[PDB]
């Protein structure tokens, strides 16, 4: 067979977005796959938790290239052979835009303090942009075959972005008796995100369809 | 057989207190159980849940006396012959007092409105005690049988009690935006367990061995 000729083609729907790639397979143990995902969903719901509402908008835009390695590749198992660790690389280009809607009189925390918002409620909205030319990815992966022509998977990983842009605000009031103003936790909070450690990978989960023609 | 002599005993732990009670049978259907739940515990945790740690004082002396009707008493499926409805009555007498510690500056809740401690904390205590000359109950039990000799089981009921007497009081300062200052919040909620429906029943749980000779 040549080499060059994809075995199949996904659909995928996940946390950096939805769409699919093409697959190839240079031998029971060794494939390619070559995706796009993109879309942009805004999940504003009304399911009030402990007097709070969030508001998300997420925006997407990625190109990757993935090995895929199986260890048990040439296994007829269909578990064993779904099996596979995924190494790669990508153009990111993700938004987040996030917002927090704290009814009156109602606590919540920012920056490990607690506040109360006061009569007029309290707005926090925070914008987060991930946006890398190309950033190596490591994930790893479980795609059981139902038969030889089709089968699902989830996949679960993270690239390696560096911190993301971020803009954190904050409108209304609240009282408090911690150490910081809400201001200042609100731009600690900034702060931890465009510094911490953990902040520096982008996490990824995803689900979806194999075909094979 | 002479119905005056009980055919075991049990053993048991509970919501009410821990001890054991004598067993009658008049029929497979019908039976009796005249026991004693006592003791008393103190539960003083120092895991913090939220910034608070509660800590449960609970002294009980309940005298009790249940019909058990089984309705499919004369099964030998031990599921079956196991299962059985508790009607009956008890002398009750039992005190609780629940303590919550809230560290400072963390948020807490009372009468459905968020408090934030300040620098020193705050503290609250509530005292509440069931006492009743004879209080009607009614529950349901499940007790299967491992053999002819003994048993395990659970019981789950309630007696109607009328509302506890109940003694909330409140250490420390607290701030807040909603419409009750803290020593209010406190308040209310000892006036809604000294006069809610919902405050008019003691719920009871319990597990226990079954010993039958
Ligand atoms: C068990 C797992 C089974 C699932 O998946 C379906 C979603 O696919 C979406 C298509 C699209 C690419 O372009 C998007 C730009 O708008
Ligand atoms: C990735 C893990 O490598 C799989 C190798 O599996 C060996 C088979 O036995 C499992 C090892 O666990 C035994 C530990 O006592
Ligand atoms: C990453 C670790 C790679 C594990 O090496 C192989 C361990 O093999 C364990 C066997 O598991 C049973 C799979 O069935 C045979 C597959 O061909
Ligand atoms: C996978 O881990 C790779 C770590 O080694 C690197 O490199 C380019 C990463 O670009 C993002 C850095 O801001
Ligand atoms: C069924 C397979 C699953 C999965 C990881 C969770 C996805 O979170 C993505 C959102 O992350 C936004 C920025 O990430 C911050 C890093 O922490
Ligand atoms: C499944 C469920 C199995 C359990 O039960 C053992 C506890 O019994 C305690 C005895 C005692 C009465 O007097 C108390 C006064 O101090
Ligand atoms: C207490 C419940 O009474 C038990 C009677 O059981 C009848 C047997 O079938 C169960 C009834 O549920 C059928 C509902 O469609
Ligand atoms: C309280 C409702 C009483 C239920 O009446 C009897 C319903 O019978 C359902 C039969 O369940 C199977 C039990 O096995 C036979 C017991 O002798
Ligand atoms: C079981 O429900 C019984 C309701 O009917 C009564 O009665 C004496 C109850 O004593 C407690 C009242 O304060
Ligand atoms: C494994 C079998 C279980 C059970 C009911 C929960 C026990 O709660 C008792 C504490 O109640 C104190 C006063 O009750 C207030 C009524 O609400």
């Amino acid at each position: 067979k040549n080499q060059l000729i994809p075995v199949g083609a996904r659909a995928e729907v996940g946390t950096t977005g939805y769409g699919g790639a093409l697959l190839w397979q240079a031998n029971p143990y060794v494939g390619l796959a070559l995706g796009y995902n993109g879309g942009d969903i805004s999940w504003s719901d009304d399911v009030k938790v402990n007097g709070s509402t969030y508001d998300l908008d997420m925006d997407n835009n990625n190109v990757y290239l993935n090995a895929e390695i199986r260890p048990w590749g040439a296994s007829t198992n269909r578990w064993a052979q779904g099996l596979y660790v995924a190494a790669g690389a990508a153009y990111l280009d993700n938004d987040y835009d996030l917002t927090r809607n704290v009814d009156a009189t109602r606590s919540f925390r920012v920056n490990n303090q607690d506040f109360i918002a006061g009569a007029d409620g309290v707005k926090i909205n925070g914008q987060m942009s991930y946006k890398n030319d190309i950033a190596p990815y490591l994930g790893f992966g479980f795609a059981p075959k139902i038969n030889k022509n089709w089968g699902v998977f989830g996949e679960v990983g993270a690239y390696y972005t560096g911190n993301p842009t971020v803009k954190l605000v904050s409108s209304g009031s609240a009282v408090t008796t911690g150490d910081q103003s809400l201001e200042e936790a609100v731009n600690a909070e900034a702060r931890k995100i465009a510094n911490d450690d953990k902040y520096k990978w982008l996490p990824v989960g995803k689900v979806g369809v194999n075909f094979f023609w």
